[PDB]
This record gives structure tokens, C-alpha cells and sequence, in this order.
């Protein structure tokens, strides 16, 4: 379950305020909706977010600048102090009726996740990225990946060909 | 994981000759064991792609080889394609190029470096895992450092496309 690019187009347009920034953020992150909402300003270090420790390791995802412009110019503290998440988990549901109990706190993470992979990321990057301390969590995700069978001819150390010459 | 570099690729090449060196080619063109490479028949090369049937411990996949690959290795219309194989023969020359290789690792030190050179070249490792039949990603997560390091993938690849919009 996840956003297709014509329905984060339609939430973004019905959230507002600090529900839309923590949205965006979400969708730029993989950031759970806890995780994003309880953002200050000093886990904000040039154009990098930590998310600090839980229950979860610390780690860091980098925002663009105008993404940080947004979310974090000057604001001290808390990022988002008029968060509303039922306000936001009845718009996530108006815009995706399918989407089961509860899963709205993950559903921007897993619009993530889901393209990313689509968009020829790597699925080694994503774990770090999501946090997950193993790799069998994030293959949840892998059959989103195109395969291109004939990376054995072009990708190899012969390029392909049946010679190799040395320096 | 010990590999061969580009180099000691090139000077192992120069050393083997015959099938043994056809084989050696061909580990380096689509990741087989030396054994699955050693018993393929004409039957298991098909237009241009290379079927390594189910064993043990590995699933069944079909790679595609170079029309180049496919014609140096396609002479036996029937039967072995590299009847004239040297296990031991390939074994002792590839332990003098790479000394340090561990005990038992020949048959696979090809396969390791497709799959090495295959990642630093910028491959996803999950066709690479589909490539060598392993059943689980676990497998093949051991070549997963020698992926190219993009810092800033979040923002290139997620679905804002690092803006706002």
C-alpha cells in the first residue's frame, strides 16, 4: 500500500500547515509520522535530519534546501506545534479509501520506500535510509525494482567482450 | 570475499588457454561456479542466453551472454560445449596469480569477481541475486560495499524529487 504520484498530488493539496510540511517531510524522509512530527530544530544540521533515538537507533536522512527552508527557518524547538494527526489521517482516507486501520502513520513512509525503488534506487541504500536493521524488512519493497537481466553483459568485468588487457 | 581485479583478470586470461580458458570467459560474463560453467551442453545455450539448471543449493536462472561470448563458446552444435576442460590444470594457475586465495575458492573466484566488478560497475544487487540463483538477498549481501556511494539519494530519488512541489 502506498501513494501513487497523483494521490500525494491530492494530499498535498487538501493538508495545510504544519500537517502539510510533516507530510512533505514524510515524502522526502521515509520519516514514520511520529518521527517527523516530534522534530526539533537542532536535529536539523546542515540539510541533514537526525532522527534521535526511541524504540530506534539514531540516524540521518539529507533534505534538500528548500525542503529544510520550509520546515525549519526561523523556528526553535519543536518544528511542529499545530501537528493535527486525525485531522491528517482523515484526509490521507478521503484521498486513499483502501488504506487499512492505522497505517496512515506509515503510509507517506511506505510512498517512500516505494519510489524510491521504483525511481532505480538501491535497495542497500533504502535499509539505511528506513532505519530497518535488517535487510529482509526492506525487500518488502524489492519487487519494485525493475530487472534488467542483460547489466550481466554491460556491468562485467569484460564489459561484455571476451578480452581483458592489462596497464 | 577475495576477487580477481581487473588486472589479475587480464594476466589470467593470458595464462589459460582452451576450454579452460573459454570457461574462465564465461564465469566472468554471467557469475557461474566453475562446475555449472564445465557440464553445459549445446541444449543450455539458446539465442544468445545461458540456462544453469537448478543444483544443490543454487535456483535455476537463464543470463544473457554477448553475441561475441555466445560465438567463442558455441562451436559444439551437440553435446559439451568444453569437453576438453582442466579443472586442476585452471586451479593451479589461478593460485599463482592470486596467492592469497582461500582453500576450495577456485570454483568460485570467478563468479566472485563477475559479482564484485558487477556491483562496483553499478548493478542493483537484486538482479545480481536473481544472475547467481541465490535464494535469499542474505547471499548475495556480501558484495552489497562495493555499491557506489550516492549521499544523497533521499533527495534525488524520493517522489518530490528533493522539492516541495
Amino acid at each position: 500500500g502506498y501513494l501513487t504520484q497523483e494521490e500525494i498530488a491530492l494530499l498535498l493539496a487538501a493538508l495545510d500547515g504544519d500537517n502539510k510540511k510533516i507530510a512533505i517531510l514524510c515524502l522526502s524522509t521515509g520519516a514514520r509520522w511520529g518521527e517527523a512530527a516530534r522534530l526539533k530544530a537542532e536535529n536539523i544540521i546542515h540539510n541533514r535530519v537526525t532522527f534521535v533515538k526511541t524504540t530506534n537507533k539514531p540516524r540521518t536522512v539529507p533534505i534538500s534546501e528548500a525542503v529544510a527552508k520550509m520546515i525549519a527557518d526561523n523556528k526553535r524547538g519543536f518544528l511542529f506545534p499545530d501537528a493535527d494527526y486525525p485531522r491528517f489521517r482523515r484526509t490521507m482516507k478521503a484521498i486513499k479509501p483502501d488504506l487499512p486501520m492505522g497505517q496512515a502513520t506509515h503510509a507517506l513512509r511506505h510512498s517512500f520506500a516505494t519510489h524510491f525503488m521504483i525511481n532505480g534506487g538501491s535497495i542497500i541504500t533504502l535499509q539505511r535510509i528506513l532505519g530497518h536493521t535488517r535487510i529482509e524488512q526492506t525487500m518488502v519493497y524489492a519487487h519494485f525494482a525493475p530487472e534488467y537481466l542483460q547489466d550481466a553483459i554491460s556491468l562485467n568485468p569484460l564489459r561484455g567482450g571476451t578480452e581483458a588487457e592489462s596497464v
